[PDB]
């Protein structure tokens, strides 16, 4: 019914496939549309270019569902994008013996504003943007129908939402509730999540490869795990034979977890300490006294100037790359990551280039850590890699 | 004792420790050396900053060797450099299987412009620039002490030479004289080496796990190898079990090691197929008749267009991987390679989706590559990068 249309030589992004059409593009909105509803988006001249989902509290004015004329958008049309997305994770879930995985990745799974992650029997659905929360109807029924047995749960808890003028959301949507810790299986190992009260849907799926890849350094090794939230590194490092692991976090509550993740997997806790502390604190103390250790895992929340998309400068990362640098025998290694989006690759490699310099000791890139599989890129949304990570060796 | 005087405020380089110091940044040559002599660098005040190679015929006008005041570049210079690199390839070799690797990889392991290969018990060299090759005695000095029973072969025959004012060179040096084809290991899998008339020192190291990612992708799929030159892909995919891999080249001599390595490795002959022709021929062939694979690698020459770094701006890689993905079915896979400094990761990601647009179909990128861990890059040291690649999956 309604249709956008954009300033003149404004729909080259459209003609690139890109998946946003910013509100300083859009020239005049011929009829009047609802929040999330399904519009056409046509250019200066009229000829259509895509239909999506109009955004009018986001600067993201609209969002392509797609770029074929004649798909309409409806429950086949989500049960389309779903079984396409599901043929992808049945690979991964049989290659990498997973029982849960993201499997809509929003924009790149062609699903703009949704995220879905599977966790054993249960659904959890993020709708984050205007045209998402639209077709929550449809989007359920679809799942209903390819996922009958499964659970589907609500973390639309996401501050996100509020950029698209929405309140935020969670809770049951169908089946049974979760529990408190429900098991999931990666690569042989075992991880307790918590979908009601975790980070993001319950777990943090994209660290997948990085967990793996952890198994491969630390054999034999003192490794040191910070901000380890509920101990998937830590894990990863017993598998991977590590003398011993040092968790280091905020949260009492994900240390326990993180113990009771130990267990389940049947690995030696006399081979692993949780320590609940200021993780700079820790650091420091350690680092004042000459604490060593072979293999430091880096994964920091919010850099601290979180939000501060403006006033960035967010160096808490030279502070904590630096320190780690300094807690590393030579030879040692410094699995570091960010996702924060105050910066890229590039800028985070400067960071660690610049806190070996005042750390006095210089460190040589040898891996590049990316979101996993599941987590794909569409080459049309290069925005879409979030998460920044290196493996660094102390020389 | 010459020395190699910054202009004011030039010096910020040497303070981030950079290895390169460009001819722009000096301000005037304090005595007179020779090519590829030790000399010193200061600031305009002065005060020394480092120890370099001084290379009157580059841009690159003096490498450091070393910021210890202390330290003067001798045979002892080189043993440490080379014993303190063989304790990261100890590691390497024994975790991934490995009894060849790139020992020393210039700037990023303290020792610019020297190149050190290992394949078996052989060393093969590669002195690109001025200072490498001044400091050919000392270094050969140091090898045949800490690896006394290795053989040592140059393979200096490098356009990077002529850049920094000498000729290329290439021949035996000491020990035997390797033979026509040289049985290495990466990964549990045998690969064959021609070290004096190789790509290279012989062989591509630096795709080692490029070659390991190949076989995550390819059980009981159709495997399209583009470029297989003397193999490494071919053996992958038959690693992986792939249902049949076609390897295309040119280089009937180079096929022919393609079939040797799959038989050194018992694999089944009976599913790989070798194919001399033009590549863009052959693919424009199975293009025009329909011809789908479910799995392609696609790893270029030279550039195609080098011709120096900026000489590129061709798109030679954009329509080779266009008629790739034209190749490709749902689900398909791309495994695309870049090595030319005509390109960073960016721009080689932008030229993919360029071509995802042109061959009328979306791409996924799931997973990035970079050259193996033995090809590290220092922080110092960001151009040291120079391996790219992407896998992509056809939507």
């Amino acid at each position: 019914s309604v249709r956008l249309v954009l300033a003149k030589g404004r729909e080259k992004s459209l003609l690139r496939r890109h998946p946003w059409v910013f509100s300083g593009a859009v020239a005049r909105m011929e009829g009047k549309a609802s929040l999330g509803e399904t519009i056409d988006i046509v250019d200066h001249q009229g000829k259509w270019l895509a239909r999506g989902a109009y955004s009018p509290a986001s600067q993201i004015r609209a969002r392509v569902w797609t770029f074929d004329p004649s798909e309409s958008i409806d429950i086949a049309f989500f049960s389309r994008r779903l079984q396409q997305a599901q043929k992808w994770r049945d690979w991964l879930a049989q290659k990498d013996g997973l029982d849960s995985y993201r499997l809509i990745a929003g924009e790149s799974d062609g699903l703009p504003g949704i995220t879905i992650d599977r966790f054993g029997n249960f659904l959890v659905l993020q709708l984050l943007s205007a045209g998402a929360e639209y077709q929550r109807a449809a989007l359920i029924s679809a799942l209903q129908t390819l996922y009958p047995e499964c659970s589907i749960y609500d973390r639309s808890d996401v501050a996100v939402r509020k950029k698209e003028g929405m309140e935020l959301t969670q809770g049951p949507v169908t089946g049974e509730l979760p529990p408190a810790l429900l098991p999931i299986e990666e690569h042989g190992m075992k991880l307790l999540v918590d979908i009601q009260h975790g980070h993001k849907t319950g777990y943090y799926l994209d660290q997948r490869d990085s967990r793996l890849a952890t198994r491969r350094y630390v054999e034999n090794k003192r490794v040191l795990n910070c901000f380890s939230y509920t101990g998937g590194f830590a894990v990863s490092a017993l598998m991977g034979g590590c003398s011993q692991v040092v968790s280091v976090d905020t949260s009492q509550e994900a240390l326990d977890i993180a113990r009771q993740n130990v267990e389940l997997n049947k690995l030696d806790l006399s081979k692993a300490e949780f320590v609940r502390d200021d993780v700079f604190k820790l650091l420091r103390t350690y680092r004042d006294r000459g604490e060593k250790f072979d293999v430091i895992v880096m994964d920091p929340p919010k850099f601290v100037e979180n939000k501060s998309q403006l006033m960035g400068a967010c160096r808490g990362y030279k502070d904590i790359n630096m320190l780690a640098i300094q807690l590393l025998n030579e030879g040692g290694i410094l699995l570091t990551f960010s996702c924060s989006g105050l910066m890229t690759s590039d800028l985070f490699q400067k960071i660690i280039a610049d806190a070996a310099i005042d750390a006095g000791r210089d460190v040589q890139f040898i891996e590049q850590f990316r979101q996993a599989a599941d987590h794909p890129v569409i080459a049309t949304y290069p925005e879409g890699l979030y998460l920044k990570g290196f493996a660094c060796r102390v020389m």
